[PDB]
C-alpha cells in the first residue's frame, strides 16, 4: 500500500554504529542492510568481498544494472570507500510501495567505513546533491525516489535508545503516532547538510552566554549518521567545565571527558541527577522566535557494556554536529518541501525521575541573523 504503519519500526541497529533500514537493489531483488545517514548525499553499498560484510552487492546477477562508466570515491570522518557508479532499481521492503532506478556507488575498495559486525553493508546518504561526489550533478537517491513517484518531498525520524537499538524512517510523511504535543520547526539554512543555526544554549537553566556564532562555527547539522553532540572547540569546552561543576561530588578519569575511558556505577546506582540538562535553542519561522530542545544526561551518557557510560559529547573543528545521541527521543521531521526541521518528543522518549527531554516553545530571540556564520 505504502501507508506510513509500514514503515514504523524499519529501523535497527547497534549503539555507536548508526541506524540502518532494509533495502533491495537489482532485478532480480539482491536485500541489504543499508545505513540512513542525514550526514551525506551518497547512495553507496558493498560490491565485493569484505572481512566485515556478510553479503554484497553483486552487478553480474541483476538484469536491470546498468553501468555508468565513472568511478567515485567518499572520504567521512573516520572511513571512505571508493568504487564504480552504475544505476540500478531500487526498493525499500518496508517503506512506500515504489521501486525507482537510483544512482548507486558500488564499494569494490574501503578503509576503515564497514564495521566488524554491524549488520550493514551499505548507506544511504539523505542530504543534498551540494555535498554529493563526484559532484553536485550525481542525483541522491531521495531526489530520484521524489522526482520519480508521487511521494512526498519529506521523511522523518524516529531513532530510539536502548545493546540493539531500533527505530523508524517515515518516507513521504510524518505519522502522529510517533510523537507527543507540538512539532517544532527550524529552517533548513542552506541546502547542503542539514544546516541550521543555534541562537542560545543553556546548561541546567544557566545560558553559556557565548556569542552566538560560535554555537554554529562553521555550521550547525542535524546528521543521524554521526552519534555524539560535537561542538565547536570553544563551546566544548565552556559546556564541559560546566559539566564537570555540576557533577564533581564524583571522581572521573581524565579520558572520560575526552571520550576514551568508560565510567562505571554499580548496576542501577547511575547519580543522573548530578549530570546537568542541555538545552538548545533553535531558530524559529516567524522573526525573533526560537524554540529549544532539551537534552537528559541519558542522551550523552551513551550506555556501553555495572553500568558503564562513555561521555557522548566532543570536540569538533568543523562546526556543531547534533548527532544520533540528540536525535534519540526526539521525532526529527526533514521537511525539505518546506525547508524546515520539525522537532517533537518522541513516542520513544527517554526516562528520568524527576526530569523531562522536552521541545518548547516559542520564545524571544533578537538578532538571530547575526548567529549565522560567514566568512
Ligand atoms: C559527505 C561526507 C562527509 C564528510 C565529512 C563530514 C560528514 C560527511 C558529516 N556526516 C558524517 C556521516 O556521513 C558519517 C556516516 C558514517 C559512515 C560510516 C560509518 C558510520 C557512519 C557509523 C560509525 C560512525 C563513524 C564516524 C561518523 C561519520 O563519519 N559518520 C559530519 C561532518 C560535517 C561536520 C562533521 O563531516
Amino acid at each position: 500500500k505504502g501507508s506510513f504503519v509500514e514503515m514504523v519500526d524499519n529501523l535497527r541497529g547497534k549503539s555507536g554504529q548508526g541506524y540502518y533500514v532494509e533495502m533491495t537493489v537489482g532485478s532480480p531483488p539482491q536485500t541489504l542492510n543499508i545505513l540512513v545517514d542525514t550526514g551525506s548525499s551518497n547512495f553507496a553499498v558493498g560490491a565485493a568481498p569484505h572481512p566485515f560484510l556478510h553479503r554484497y552487492y553483486q552487478r553480474q546477477l541483476s538484469s536491470t544494472y546498468r553501468d555508468l562508466r565513472k568511478g567515485v570515491y567518499v572520504p567521512y570522518t573516520q572511513g571512505k570507500w571508493e568504487g564504480e557508479l552504475g544505476t540500478d532499481l531500487v526498493s525499500i521492503p518496508h517503506g512506500p510501495n515504489v521501486t525507482v532506478r537510483a544512482n548507486i556507488a558500488a564499494i569494490t575498495e574501503s578503509d576503515k567505513f564497514f564495521i566488524n559486525g554491524s549488520n550493514w553493508e551499505g548507506i544511504l546518504g539523505l542530504a543534498y546533491a551540494e555535498i554529493a561526489r563526484p559532484d553536485d550533478s550525481l542525483e541522491p537517491f531521495f531526489d530520484s525516489l521524489v522526482k520519480q513517484t508521487h511521494v512526498p518531498n519529506l521523511f522523518s525520524l524516529q531513532l530510539c535508545g536502548a545493546a540493539s537499538v531500533g527505530g523508524s524512517m517515515i518516507i513521504g510523511g510524518i505519522d502522529h503516532s510517533l510523537y507527543t504535543g507540538s512539532l517544532w520547526y527550524t529552517p533548513i539554512r542552506r541546502e547542503w547538510y542539514y544546516e541550521v543555526i543555534i541562537v542560545r544554549v543553556e546548561i541546567n537553566g544557566q545560558d553559556l552566554k557565548m556569542d552566538c556564532k560560535e554555537y554554529n562555527y562553521d555550521k550547525s547539522i542535524v546528521d543521524s549518521g554521526t552519534t555524539n553532540l560535537r561542538l565547536p572547540k570553544k563551546v566544548f569546552e565552556a559546556a564541559v567545565k560546566s559539566i564537570k561543576a555540576a557533577s564533581s561530588t564524583e571522581k572521573f578519569p581524565d579520558g572520560f571527558w575526552l571520550g576514551e575511558q568508560l565510567v562505571c556505577w554499580q548496576a542501577g546506582t547511575t547519580p543522573w541527577n548530578i549530570f546537568p540538562v542541555i538545552s538548545l535553542y533553535l531558530m524559529g519561522e516567524v522573526t525573533n522566535q526560537s524554540f529549544r530542545i532539551t537534552i537528559l544526561p541519558q542522551q550523552y551518557l551513551r550506555p556501553v557494556e555495572d553500568d558503564c557510560y562513555k561521555f557522548a559529547i566532543s570536540q569538533s573543528s568543523t562546526g556543531t554536529v547534533m548527532g544520533a545521541v540528540i536525535m534519540e527521543g526526539f521525532y526529527v521531521v526533514f521537511d525539505r518541501a518546506r525547508k524546515r526541521i520539525g522537532f517533537a518528543v518522541s513516542a520513544c522518549h527517554v526516562h528520568d525521575e524527576f526530569r523531562t527531554a522536552a521541545v518548547e516553545g516559542p520564545f524571544v530571540t533578537l538578532d538571530m541573523e547575526d548567529c549565522g556564520y560567514n566568512i
